[PDB]
């Protein structure tokens, strides 16, 4: 029913060349989703949008399902049902930000309506912003910054002097890459996971796009690259990582 491949998806799509996307409420694409779709126009997924949990688009090779964040697991199984059953490269359905675990994934997909071909898939600190430009500078590893921060962008400004802040990756003194608030956090996490490069960051989404710290380290799950992750204080060190033992 359920069957875990070593492939990448073009090394996949010999089995079947339907692909199984989620998407969320208003028809953008979930991380693990949002790079299987190379080359194929998506207009659709859109189009239609705001959707309801459950609503399913297709167009040629693709189906797409709207999806739930856990708060449950019976949402998750009762929106896959809607998939007409078939057989699907796929990824296992609710990581990331939706919250849910792989087990959860497991069970909700061992109700076997459709075949599924499943895709193949650093210490937690409380540093300071001084501590992280430092470490980001001596490192070279790759800082996001939210630069609607204004306290942030003021202390680069005074530490880097002559630094052009604009958003992008921008690589004067250390490398960053400014973000606003006005872009989803999926498409932040898809932009550093093309990047491939490792990371010092604070939690992503928390505070600025309005997730609490556990929301944040649900959406965190989805980056594909390591990430030296700073916390609030020592305190939130233990939260974090309590919310990643789930």
């Amino acid at each position: 029913c359920v069957e875990e491949v070593t492939t990448t998806l073009e090394e996949t799509k010999f089995l079947t060349e339907n692909l199984l996307l989620y998407i969320d409420i208003n028809g953008n694409l979930h991380p693990d989703s949002a790079t299987l779709v190379s080359d194929i126009d998506i207009t659709f997924l859109k189009k239609d949008a705001p959707y309801i949990v459950g609503d399913v688009v297709q167009e040629g090779v693709l189906t797409a399902v709207v999806i739930p964040t856990k708060k449950t697991t019976e949402m998750l199984a009762k929106a896959l049902r809607k998939v007409p059953t078939d057989n699907y490269i796929t990824t296992y359905p609710g990581q990331g930000c939706n919250g849910y675990t792989v087990e959860e994934a497991k069970t909700v997909l061992k109700k076997c309506k459709s075949a599924f071909y499943i895709l193949p898939s650093l210490g937690t600190v409380s540093w300071n912003l001084r501590e992280m430009l430092a470490h980001a500078e001596e490192t070279r590893k790759l800082m996001p910054v939210c630069v609607e921060t204004k306290a942030i962008v003021s202390t680069i400004q005074r530490k880097y002097k002559g630094i052009k802040i604009q958003e992008g990756v921008v690589d004067y003194g250390a490398r960053f890459y400014f973000y606003t608030s006005k872009t989803t956090v999926a498409s932040l996490i898809n932009t550093l996971n093309d990047l491939n490069e490792t990371l010092v960051t604070m939690p992503l989404g928390y505070v600025t796009h309005g997730l609490n710290l556990e929301e944040a380290a649900r959406c965190m799950r989805s980056l594909k690259v390591p990430a030296t992750v700073s916390v609030s204080s020592p305190d939130a060190v233990t939260a974090y990582n309590g919310y990643l033992t789930s």
